[PDB]
DNA sequence: AGGTAGACTCGGAC
DNA sequence: GTCCGAGCTAC
Protein backbone atom coordinates (compact mmCIF):
# COMPACT_ATOMS: atom_id res chain seq x y z
CA UNK A 1 0.00 0.00 0.00
CA UNK A 2 1.30 3.90 -0.87
CA UNK A 3 0.70 6.67 1.70
CA UNK A 4 -2.89 7.52 0.65
CA UNK A 5 -4.12 3.91 1.03
CA UNK A 6 -2.70 3.78 4.63
CA UNK A 7 -4.31 7.03 5.35
CA UNK A 8 -7.48 4.87 4.56
CA UNK A 9 -6.28 2.35 6.47
CA UNK A 10 -5.46 4.04 9.71
CA UNK A 11 -9.20 5.59 9.36
CA UNK A 12 -10.81 2.57 8.58
CA UNK A 13 -9.74 0.12 10.46
CA UNK A 14 -9.44 2.57 14.04
CA UNK A 15 -13.51 2.37 14.90
CA UNK A 16 -12.82 -1.27 14.54
CA UNK A 17 -10.56 -1.69 17.10
CA UNK A 18 -10.33 1.25 19.54
CA UNK A 19 -11.33 0.33 22.85
CA UNK A 20 -10.20 -3.14 22.59
CA UNK A 21 -8.13 -5.51 24.81
CA UNK A 22 -5.36 -7.79 23.76
CA UNK A 23 -5.81 -10.95 25.33
CA UNK A 24 -3.16 -13.12 23.18
CA UNK A 25 -0.81 -12.43 20.47
CA UNK A 26 0.07 -15.27 18.09
CA UNK A 27 3.03 -15.37 15.68
CA UNK A 28 3.30 -17.45 12.62
CA UNK A 29 6.25 -15.53 11.36
CA UNK A 30 8.88 -14.43 13.52
CA UNK A 31 10.80 -12.21 11.24
CA UNK A 32 8.14 -9.88 10.74
CA UNK A 33 9.31 -8.85 14.38
CA UNK A 34 11.98 -6.59 14.15
CA UNK A 35 11.33 -4.84 18.02
CA UNK A 36 11.87 -6.83 20.91
CA UNK A 37 13.84 -8.82 18.50
CA UNK A 38 12.08 -12.11 20.48
CA UNK A 39 8.78 -12.42 19.70
CA UNK A 40 8.05 -14.12 22.44
CA UNK A 41 8.69 -10.70 24.35
CA UNK A 42 7.01 -9.25 21.81
CA UNK A 43 3.65 -10.99 22.29
CA UNK A 44 4.44 -11.30 26.03
CA UNK A 45 4.51 -7.24 26.65
CA UNK A 46 1.20 -6.48 24.55
CA UNK A 47 -1.20 -8.91 26.48
CA UNK A 48 -3.62 -6.92 28.41
CA UNK A 49 -2.98 -3.46 26.61
CA UNK A 50 -5.67 -1.68 24.80
CA UNK A 51 -5.82 -0.14 22.08
CA UNK A 52 -6.28 3.50 22.44
CA UNK A 53 -5.74 5.35 18.48
CA UNK A 54 -3.97 5.01 15.64
CA UNK A 55 -1.71 7.81 13.51
CA UNK A 56 0.37 7.47 10.45
CA UNK A 57 3.60 8.61 9.92
CA UNK A 58 4.80 8.19 6.05
CA UNK A 59 3.75 4.55 5.10
CA UNK A 60 4.08 3.52 8.91
CA UNK A 61 0.92 2.88 11.47
CA UNK A 62 1.04 3.56 14.44
CA UNK A 63 -1.36 1.56 16.39
CA UNK A 64 -1.18 3.61 20.30
CA UNK A 65 -1.79 1.30 23.27
CA UNK A 66 -1.60 1.54 26.62
CA UNK A 67 1.90 2.05 27.55
CA UNK A 68 3.29 0.70 24.12
CA UNK A 69 3.18 2.33 20.47
CA UNK A 70 3.20 -0.83 18.03
CA UNK A 71 4.97 0.79 14.19
CA UNK A 72 3.53 -1.43 11.19
CA UNK A 73 4.83 -1.22 7.71
CA UNK A 74 2.58 -2.94 5.14
CA UNK A 75 5.63 -3.05 2.67
CA UNK A 76 3.62 -3.53 -0.93
CA UNK A 77 1.64 -6.83 -0.07
CA UNK A 78 0.28 -6.64 3.79
CA UNK A 79 -3.05 -6.27 5.27
CA UNK A 80 -4.82 -5.97 8.36
CA UNK A 81 -8.39 -7.40 8.62
CA UNK A 82 -10.61 -7.38 11.88
CA UNK A 83 -12.67 -10.66 12.45
CA UNK A 84 -13.70 -13.52 14.44
CA UNK A 85 -11.72 -16.11 16.01
CA UNK A 86 -14.04 -18.41 15.75
CA UNK A 87 -13.57 -18.21 12.01
CA UNK A 88 -10.50 -19.87 10.00
CA UNK A 89 -7.92 -17.17 9.13
CA UNK A 90 -6.98 -16.02 5.34
CA UNK A 91 -3.81 -17.84 3.87
CA UNK A 92 -0.24 -16.02 4.47
CA UNK A 93 -1.62 -14.64 8.19
CA UNK A 94 1.41 -13.79 9.94
CA UNK A 95 0.28 -11.96 13.10
CA UNK A 96 -2.53 -12.24 14.57
CA UNK A 97 -3.86 -10.05 17.60
CA UNK A 98 -6.36 -11.73 19.39
CA UNK A 99 -8.66 -9.15 21.81
CA UNK A 100 -10.92 -10.24 24.83
CA UNK A 101 -14.04 -9.73 22.74
CA UNK A 102 -13.36 -12.45 20.60
CA UNK A 103 -12.44 -10.64 17.62
CA UNK A 104 -8.83 -10.39 15.84
CA UNK A 105 -7.02 -7.68 14.35
CA UNK A 106 -4.61 -10.00 11.76
CA UNK A 107 -2.10 -9.43 9.62
CA UNK A 108 -1.44 -11.22 6.16
CA UNK A 109 1.54 -10.87 3.11
CA UNK A 110 1.37 -13.21 0.97
CA UNK A 111 5.44 -11.66 0.65
CA UNK A 112 6.39 -11.61 4.26
CA UNK A 113 8.08 -8.40 3.65
CA UNK A 114 5.90 -6.47 6.85
CA UNK A 115 7.71 -4.96 9.91
CA UNK A 116 6.60 -4.98 13.43
CA UNK A 117 8.54 -2.48 16.43
CA UNK A 118 7.10 -2.22 19.85
CA UNK A 119 8.37 0.17 22.31
CA UNK A 120 7.02 2.38 24.74
CA UNK A 121 5.20 5.36 23.44
CA UNK A 122 6.99 7.71 24.38
CA UNK A 123 10.39 6.15 22.54
CA UNK A 124 8.59 5.21 19.46
CA UNK A 125 9.92 8.70 17.47
CA UNK A 126 12.98 8.93 18.43
CA UNK A 127 13.89 4.73 17.39
CA UNK A 128 14.00 3.08 14.48
CA UNK A 129 11.75 2.89 12.18
CA UNK A 130 10.15 5.97 12.23
CA UNK A 131 13.69 7.75 13.80
CA UNK A 132 14.77 10.13 11.51
CA UNK A 133 11.51 9.76 8.96
CA UNK A 134 11.12 13.04 7.11
CA UNK A 135 8.15 15.59 7.04
CA UNK A 136 4.68 14.70 6.08
CA UNK A 137 4.15 15.53 2.40
CA UNK A 138 1.28 17.31 3.38
CA UNK A 139 2.42 19.20 6.31
CA UNK A 140 3.80 22.38 5.85
CA UNK A 141 7.01 20.87 7.61
CA UNK A 142 7.55 19.75 4.20
CA UNK A 143 8.13 23.09 1.85
CA UNK A 144 10.28 24.14 -1.35
CA UNK A 145 12.75 25.64 1.32
CA UNK A 146 12.74 22.37 3.16
CA UNK A 147 12.90 20.48 -0.51
CA UNK A 148 15.37 23.18 -2.14
CA UNK A 149 17.92 22.65 1.16
CA UNK A 150 18.40 18.89 0.34
CA UNK A 151 18.46 19.47 -3.38
CA UNK A 152 21.57 21.81 -3.33
CA UNK A 153 23.59 19.48 -0.41
CA UNK A 154 23.65 16.41 -2.66
CA UNK A 155 24.90 14.93 -5.74
CA UNK A 156 22.19 12.29 -6.22
CA UNK A 157 19.57 12.60 -8.90
CA UNK A 158 16.28 14.45 -8.15
CA UNK A 159 14.68 11.10 -7.92
CA UNK A 160 16.97 9.31 -5.50
CA UNK A 161 16.26 12.38 -3.50
CA UNK A 162 12.54 12.14 -3.50
CA UNK A 163 12.89 7.97 -2.68
CA UNK A 164 14.79 9.16 -0.01
CA UNK A 165 12.67 8.14 3.67
CA UNK A 166 14.73 11.04 5.23
CA UNK A 167 13.68 13.96 3.02
CA UNK A 168 9.77 13.43 2.47
CA UNK A 169 8.05 10.34 4.45
CA UNK A 170 6.41 7.47 2.52
CA UNK A 171 6.57 9.04 -1.09
CA UNK A 172 6.69 6.01 -3.36
CA UNK A 173 8.30 5.22 -6.27
CA UNK A 174 4.80 5.59 -8.13
CA UNK A 175 4.24 9.29 -7.21
CA UNK A 176 8.16 10.24 -7.15
CA UNK A 177 7.94 9.07 -11.26
CA UNK A 178 3.98 10.95 -11.76
CA UNK A 179 5.24 14.25 -9.81
CA UNK A 180 8.16 14.55 -11.81
CA UNK A 181 6.10 14.28 -14.77
CA UNK A 182 3.52 16.92 -13.63
CA UNK A 183 6.18 18.92 -12.92
CA UNK A 184 7.86 18.85 -16.11
CA UNK A 185 11.26 17.06 -14.25
CA UNK A 186 13.64 14.21 -15.68
CA UNK A 187 14.21 12.23 -13.13
CA UNK A 188 17.57 11.62 -13.75
CA UNK A 189 18.47 15.45 -13.24
CA UNK A 190 21.45 16.21 -10.89
CA UNK A 191 18.75 17.55 -7.81
CA UNK A 192 21.08 19.95 -7.11
CA UNK A 193 20.73 21.11 -11.16
CA UNK A 194 16.95 22.30 -10.11
CA UNK A 195 16.54 25.76 -10.66
CA UNK A 196 14.61 27.51 -7.58
CA UNK A 197 11.24 27.93 -9.73
CA UNK A 198 11.65 24.03 -10.85
CA UNK A 199 12.17 23.25 -6.75
CA UNK A 200 8.69 25.20 -6.23
CA UNK A 201 6.59 23.71 -9.04
CA UNK A 202 8.23 19.94 -7.74
CA UNK A 203 6.79 20.78 -4.50
CA UNK A 204 3.77 21.89 -5.78
CA UNK A 205 3.15 18.82 -7.75
CA UNK A 206 4.26 16.38 -5.45
CA UNK A 207 1.20 17.76 -2.78
CA UNK A 208 -0.88 17.66 -5.73
CA UNK A 209 -0.31 14.35 -6.69
CA UNK A 210 -0.21 12.36 -3.50
CA UNK A 211 -3.09 14.76 -1.72
CA UNK A 212 -5.38 14.48 -4.78
CA UNK A 213 -4.52 10.46 -3.93
CA UNK A 214 -5.58 11.16 -0.68
CA UNK A 215 -8.57 12.29 -1.37
CA UNK A 216 -5.27 8.09 -13.73
CA UNK A 217 -1.48 7.46 -14.11
CA UNK A 218 0.82 9.76 -16.58
CA UNK A 219 3.91 7.85 -16.51
CA UNK A 220 4.35 5.10 -14.57
CA UNK A 221 3.82 1.64 -16.29
CA UNK A 222 2.88 3.34 -19.24
CA UNK A 223 6.38 2.43 -20.80
CA UNK A 224 5.65 2.47 -24.50
CA UNK A 225 2.58 3.89 -24.72
CA UNK A 226 1.88 8.16 -25.64
CA UNK A 227 2.10 10.49 -23.43
CA UNK A 228 -1.10 11.79 -22.28
CA UNK A 229 0.05 15.74 -22.63
CA UNK A 230 1.87 15.30 -25.55
CA UNK A 231 1.65 12.22 -26.94
CA UNK A 232 5.11 10.93 -27.48
CA UNK A 233 6.03 7.14 -26.27
CA UNK A 234 6.31 7.25 -22.25
CA UNK A 235 10.24 5.26 -21.95
CA UNK A 236 11.65 3.46 -18.76
CA UNK A 237 15.01 2.95 -17.51
CA UNK A 238 16.39 2.40 -13.81
CA UNK A 239 17.21 5.13 -11.60
CA UNK A 240 18.40 4.69 -8.37
CA UNK A 241 17.48 1.45 -8.21
CA UNK A 242 13.80 1.63 -9.17
CA UNK A 243 11.74 1.12 -12.36
CA UNK A 244 11.76 4.32 -13.60
CA UNK A 245 8.76 6.05 -16.00
CA UNK A 246 8.85 9.42 -17.76
CA UNK A 247 7.90 11.58 -21.28
CA UNK A 248 11.45 12.65 -22.74
CA UNK A 249 9.19 15.59 -24.16
CA UNK A 250 6.94 16.61 -21.51
CA UNK A 251 10.22 16.73 -18.71
CA UNK A 252 13.20 18.42 -19.37
C1' DA B 1 32.64 12.88 9.11
C1' DG B 2 29.31 11.22 7.08
C1' DG B 3 27.17 10.93 2.33
C1' DT B 4 26.38 7.25 -0.62
C1' DA B 5 25.79 2.95 -2.79
C1' DG B 6 24.76 -2.20 -1.91
C1' DA B 7 23.08 -5.87 0.25
C1' DC B 8 19.28 -7.96 2.44
C1' DT B 9 14.22 -9.47 3.02
C1' DC B 10 10.13 -11.87 0.31
C1' DG B 11 7.10 -14.38 -3.76
C1' DG B 12 4.88 -14.34 -7.89
C1' DA B 13 5.14 -13.32 -12.78
C1' DC B 14 8.05 -12.85 -17.39
C1' DG C 1 17.13 -16.31 -13.54
C1' DT C 2 15.50 -11.48 -13.14
C1' DC C 3 11.79 -7.95 -12.59
C1' DC C 4 9.13 -5.53 -9.30
C1' DG C 5 9.26 -1.99 -4.30
C1' DA C 6 10.77 -0.24 1.30
C1' DG C 7 13.67 1.02 4.33
C1' DC C 8 21.65 -1.88 8.19
C1' DT C 9 26.72 -2.42 6.64
C1' DA C 10 31.06 -0.58 4.60
C1' DC C 11 33.46 2.40 1.03
ZN1 LIG D 1 4.74 14.27 -22.95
Amino acid sequence: PQLPEVETIRRTLLPLIVGKTIEDVRIFWPNIIRHPRDSEAFAARMIGQTVRGLERRGKFLKFLLDRDALISHLRMEGRYAVASALEPLEPHTHVVFCFTDGSELRYRDVRKAGTMHVYAKEEADRRPPLAELGPEPLSPAFSPAVLAERAVKTKRSVKALLLDCTVVAGFGNIYVDESLFRAGILPGRPAASLSSKEIERLHEEMVATIGEAVMHLYVYGRQGNPCKRCGTPIEKTVVAGRGTHYCPRCQR
